DNA sequence: CCCGGACCTGTGACAAATTGCCCTCAGACGG
DNA sequence: CCGTCTGAGGGCAATTTGTCACAGGTCCGGG
């Protein structure tokens, strides 16, 4: 299946998307690899890869590409997605303008197939499983230490997971659950503290 | 000695959002 | 021209995600 690579610079970067809109940018990033940055989608081409009916792959499309507007990219500079709206000129068919200053950041890499990710529902979920490749081994394992409040700036968490029960409940145990059940990784972790207050998570890993 | 207060934890409610499904009907194409 | 495969619309209830009040742990410094 399709081998996606990007830039470390974009597995790192400040942003919020959705599944379907993160599924349409892997589309987008494997499009302009392989050679201006107007890509292009077809209904029928997307619905085949994730497994949808041609319907509820063009309400997916279409309400994707109206919430692309006014989202922007933070590389610790701020950058739009699009400069562009999105249009159609053939029924089944859809013509995008990316911002071409995001070329360079698009092309010291992450790579994993996209087999691996297209089962992930959680938008969060699929970032993490996008940070740990970025340290994975040829093997398949591999183990790092990330920061909360670098967590929380980088996937842009809601404010209310600033409680760190919350974080736990809701995102934390959700997302490790999801990558032990639809992915072909194994993962485990262990909290570091500093006096009452958790400060990092550490995260382990190891392939089939 | 024990207090109220500033921290920490997990859970129960509810509100807002998202999931995969279903139904209708005209466009584009080829038989 | 029509019968069929698409895909652009309109909806649903069942789940997931996002928010906050309240019980219950610790240690500190004042009474
Ligand atoms: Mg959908």
């Amino acid at each position: 299946s399709p081998r996606i690579v990007q830039s470390n610079d974009l597995t790192e970067a400040a942003y919020s998307l959705s599944r379907d809109q993160k599924r349409m940018l892997y589309l987008f990033v494997d499009q302009i690899r392989k050679s201006d940055g107007i890509c292009e989608i077809h209904v029928a081409k997307y619905a085949e890869i994730f497994g949808l009916t041609s319907a509820e792959a063009s309400k997916d499309i279409r309400q994707a590409l109206k919430s692309f507007a006014g989202k922007e990219v933070v590389f610790y500079e701020s950058f739009p997605w699009f400069i562009k709206p999105a249009h159609s000129p053939s029924r089944g068919l859809y013509s995008v303008h990316i911002n071409p200053y995001l070329i360079p950041f698009f092309i010291r890499f992450t790579q994993f197939r996209l087999s691996e990710t297209k089962e992930i529902t959680n938008p969060y979920a699929m970032r993490l499983y996008e940070s740990l490749c970025q340290y994975r081994k040829p093997d398949g394992s591999g183990i790092v230490s990330l920061k909360i409040d670098w967590i929380i700036e980088r996937y842009q968490l809601p404010q209310s997971y600033q409680r760190m029960p919350d974080f736990r409940r809701r995102f934390l145990q959700v997302c490790v659950n999801e990558i032990n059940s639809r992915t072909p990784m194994r993962l485990s972790y262990i909290e570091k503290k500093k006096g009452r207050q958790t400060t990092h998570i550490v995260f382990s890993f190891r392939d089939i």
